[PDB]
């Protein structure tokens, strides 16, 4: 569910597209979704509109600003990337025309063996799960249900690779892929792994709250004491109960922690592992409609009812705990780096190391395979 506009400065004379020759768009990357309002405009309000060829979304709206074109295509999707470098970007265009489009995020991919690979995208902002933002939480879950064995792969938000879809594959942080869409984060990571991702599950952070609570709180052991959210919260060494707010600060915290962002990624792998024990209770695993009917509106998943269905009851009869093991992709913060989405900041970004992101391909492998983890 996204929109195209043409879009004209917010003082403009201009009040409909029909006093229009032109429109600068960025044909080169949304050629599709820019000739269909094309076609739509001249359907419609018989216009013909030239496009003047931008580099970019945020390139048009340079442009617009700076009063080098009158009317710009806008894509509703990339409004959100402009905002990066012009937060007040929506103050100072108008819309004279307007074009709803739908499409359907990824299709569910039905495994044909006993392993499938589940995303989890953890996004940054509280209210609606509809709400547009990046992804800072970015995990990959392999489950093998035949050997009962689950790998979390987390990768950091700010790992430097190339993004799928509307990130035209260039490079930039992992998290930004959020904002193009889960499909785009789907698609970068099953690029950057090798491997097909079968399913995902979208939260933020009020999606994330009500799951706690809904399960009773968490519990984990924490392995280094640590305060979170400006000292809010604390945690001492040893087993700690988890409730709903205390859990989003535990996994939120990062400067502290003697491994930084690594040590959050191990926080957070240590909630699903809570959360899980909790998910596979036999009350919760009786109880999933009721589960279900919980979060169904803050919770975003392409996992088929039949596929939940499924997994519970074979859970529910074989009973049995399953084993999980957890890894991090790792780099090197570097500052020097282009970002796409931002080509006018400098921003941190973590450059990939070669031989990590080697070993983290074949322990996903091996646990899709049932081999054992080097
Ligand atoms: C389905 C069933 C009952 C059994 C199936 C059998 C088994 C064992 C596994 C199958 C897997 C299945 C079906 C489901 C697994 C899903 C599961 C158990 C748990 C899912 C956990 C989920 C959905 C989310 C956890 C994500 C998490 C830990 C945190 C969310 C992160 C969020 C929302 C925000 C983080 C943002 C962040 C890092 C920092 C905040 O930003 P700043 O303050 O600016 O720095």
């Amino acid at each position: 569910e996204y929109s195209l506009s043409v879009a004209v400065l917010a003082d403009s004379e201009i009040e409909n597209v029909t006093q229009l020759t032109s429109v600068t768009a960025p044909t080169g990357t949304d050629n599709e979704n820019i000739q269909k309002l094309l076609a739509d405009i001249k359907s419609s309000q018989n216009t013909d509109l030239t496009v003047n060829q931008s580099s970019s979304y945020l390139a048009a709206y340079k442009s617009l600003i700076a009063g080098e074109t009158k009317a710009i295509v806008l894509n509703s999707v990339f409004e959100n990337i402009i905002e990066l470098e012009y937060p007040d970007y929506a103050s100072k265009i108008k819309k004279i025309y307007t074009k709803g489009f739908t499409k359907k995020v990824e299709a569910p991919k039905t495994s044909k063996n006993q392993s499938f690979n589940i995303y989890v995208s953890g996004i940054d902002t509280y209210g609606p799960i509809s709400s547009v933002s990046r992804s800072d939480v970015n995990i990959l879950m392999t489950v093998n249900r035949d050997t009962k064995k689950i790998l979390l792969t987390t990768t950091p938000a700010d790992a430097y690779v190339p993004i799928a879809d509307g990130g035209n594959n260039q490079k930039d942080k992992l998290t930004h892929a959020g904002i193009y869409g889960v499909d785009s984060s789907i698609h970068t990571l099953e690029n950057l792994y090798g491997v097909d991702i079968n399913y995902y599950v979208r939260l933020n952070f009020t999606s994330f709250l009500k799951m706690i609570d809904l399960l009773g709180g968490v519990d984990v052991h924490n392995d280094q004491e640590f305060s979170a959210l400006h000292g809010k919260f604390h945690f001492p060494v040893g087993n700690v109960h988890l409730d709903s707010e205390q859990a989003l600060g535990f996994v939120r915290e990062r400067y502290s922690l003697a491994d930084g962002d690594r040590d959050r990624g191990r926080n957070q792998q240590k909630v699903i592992v809570a959360i899980l024990q909790k998910l596979t209770s036999t009350e919760a695993l009786k109880n999933y409609s009721t589960i279900i009917n919980s979060l169904q509106d803050s919770i975003q998943t392409n996992v088929p009812l039949e596929t939940m269905i499924n997994l519970v009851n074979a859970q529910l009869e074989s009973g049995g705990n399953y084993k999980v093991n957890s890894q991090d992709l790792k780099g090197t913060g570097r500052m020097d780096l282009p970002s796409y989405a931002m080509p006018d900041s400098n921003l941190y970004v973590m450059e990939i190391d070669d031989s990590s992101l080697a070993v983290v391909k074949a322990a996903i492998q091996d646990v899709m395979e049932g081999r054992k983890l080097a």
